[PDB]
DNA sequence: AACCTGAAAATGATAGTCTGCGCGGCA
DNA sequence: TTGCCGCGCAGACTATCATTTTCAGGT
DNA sequence: AACCTGAAAATGATAGTCTGCGCGGCA
DNA sequence: TTGCCGCGCAGACTATCATTTTCAGGT
């Protein structure tokens, strides 16, 4: 496997890939740029740029069937959608 | 919450000792010392002298239903009980 | 009341971890 | 031709925290 | 064969992390 | 007495590596 050199760290991952990930926590190095214009910022893992990225795009994916409003992670209908039901109780 | 103030480390625990303990690894401390005559060792953890501590008493804690040995962690056991398993299987088998 | 005020909830963005896939390399 | 393995990839989750919006209390 | 010999397995010790408890301090 | 909150401990775990013992290979 692949453990982590810092010095009370003492991390193992089973990827490469994983290891320098995790490795530019310490180094607070965020290799991943935002290409958009005006963003300009900066990631550690791709999977955290790829869901930046829908910030910028007019039409966000995920969509509520009541008020209209759209989303872009699961967790952010899930709760709005939580939001609405306990709003009906009241 | 307790965050470690070390340079790029960015560990967070929610006690202050554990805290503590964490800090030993930057420092290379090692505060909990063996009392035992001739032992001298020494560990970050107060569980991880709890645990050395065994290897001094004379009846281990954890035994063995058949083969009546002793053992520290339960790891230990697990592991020695797989080893009975797969030598009477593999036995039982020829 | 029509106010404010800070608390409470919603909303938004972003960090780590986990699963499962395909794809090349190896034997 | 194989599968067998190491590996990166893509997407999901939870948790965290900041930024906004709502809300209730007192005035 | 009964050898050795190195591989594989057993065994032992020790690092960090998670959960649940009781325990004291308060308000 | 209520709990509510911090807090350290104990038990449990995973994982790693060192040290011993077992076990087949060729001889
Ligand atoms: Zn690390
Ligand atoms: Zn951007
Ligand atoms: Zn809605
Ligand atoms: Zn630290
Ligand atoms: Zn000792
Ligand atoms: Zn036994």
């Amino acid at each position: 496997n692949y453990k982590c050199s810092f010095d009370g760290c003492e991390k193992v991952y089973n990827r490469p890939s994983l290891l320098q990930q995790h490795q530019n926590s310490h180094t607070n190095q965020k290799p991943y740029h935002c290409d958009e214009p005006g963003c300009g910022k900066k990631f550690i893992r791709p999977c955290h740029l790829r869901v930046h990225k829908w910030t910028h795009s007019q039409i966000k994916p995920k969509a509520c069937t009541l008020c209209q409003k759209r989303f872009v992670t699961n967790q952010q209908l899930r709760r709005h959608l939580n939001s609405h039901e306990r709003k009906s109780k009241l």
